[PDB]
């Protein structure tokens, strides 16, 4: 008997992947743009993103890397970035993913600053993100680091849920580190996450509210002008982000619902999609988790 990563149908021969450029570093190591052969059915070649570890010599980072990639093997949603494969045998350890050609949502939103995104465009982004999150929550996954920087933009401008590795510790389920060296995205965090480190579908809804505010401000810094320590206290004392200039009333109203102090008073992602579904593009019905037979 053994409890090591076991190569499966997701394993890809090393010789079938080439890297061509740097895309940037989120969790773990550099992400590269490249090409993988035989990863998509009836495509000989596929443009892909290829993720590495940060520290070559760390077996623990290696195992954690692969455990986190294995989580994605379960996901099949138009609004979540897809896993395409894994190179686990020998070094370097590689994770092969759907290439999101327009980069991260935060960088995208910043690029639109000098007309600004129309309400309809904003709603469309919101519903796509909420749909991805509804799928994940329905599959018992709590993202914990939802933020524009961890949503990704497709060639066709579809927003999809991305990097969830930044705040996952290797030992967390069995062991606690006293005090805590853990990374905490405080400006995106619910009062109960700030208080006790509790992360649920409800705290993901809180972060979603902050992503809406990022969309409406074109990725201004939430609580700009407060330190990290000041944000933590401010939000735990019931502080809220202000309504952005020229924010459509309906969007701010959504933020307000997501930012109920008590987690049980917050909408679910399904309830958010429900409230905005009529303002989504017609194609949303055909690609969404919300309208799929999985949504039961
Ligand atoms: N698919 C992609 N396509 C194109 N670029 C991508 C991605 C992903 C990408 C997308 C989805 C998931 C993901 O982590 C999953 C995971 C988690 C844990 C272990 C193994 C894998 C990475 C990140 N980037 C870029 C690298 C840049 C990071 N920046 C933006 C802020 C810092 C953005």
């Amino acid at each position: 008997a053994a409890d090591v990563y076991v190569p499966d149908e997701w394993e890809v021969a090393r010789e079938k992947i080439t890297m061509s450029r740097e895309l940037g570093q989120g969790s773990f190591g550099m992400v590269y743009e490249g090409v993988a052969k035989g990863v998509v059915k009836d495509e000989p070649e596929t443009r892909v993103a290829i993720k590495t570890v940060n520290e070559a010599a760390s077996m623990r980072e290696r195992i954690e890397f692969l455990n986190e990639a294995s989580v994605m093997k379960e996901f099949n949603c138009h609004h979540v970035v897809r896993l395409l494969g894994v190179v686990s045998q020998g070094q370097p350890t590689l994770v092969i993913m759907e290439l999101m050609t327009r980069g991260d949502l935060k960088s995208y939103l910043r690029s639109l600053r000098p007309a600004p995104p129309s309400l309809s465009k904003m709603i469309q982004m919101a519903g796509e993100i909420a749909d991805g999150m509804a799928y994940l929550n329905a599959n018992k996954f709590v993202h914990r680091d939802l933020a524009a920087r961890n949503c990704m933009v497709a060639e066709d401008f579809t927003v999809k849920i991305g990097d969830f590795g930044m705040t996952r510790d290797i030992y967390e389920t069995d062991y606690y580190r006293k005090g805590g060296k853990g990374l905490l995205p405080v400006r995106w965090m619910s009062p109960e996450s700030l208080k006790d480190g509790v992360f649920t579908t409800y705290s993901d809804v809180w972060s979603f509210g902050v992503v809406l505010w990022e969309i409406a401000t074109l990725a201004e810094q939430p609580y700009q002008g407060l330190s990290n320590e000041q944000v933590l206290r401010f939000v735990m004392e019931g502080g809220l982000l202000d309504k952005p200039d020229n924010c459509p009333d309906m969007l701010f109203e959504l933020m307000r619902m997501c930012w109920q102090y008590n987690p049980k008073m917050r909408p679910s992602f399904l309830e958010i999609i429900s409230s905005i579904k009529e303002e989504m593009e017609p194609g949303f019905r055909e690609v969404s988790f919300y309208y799929s037979e999985e949504n039961k």
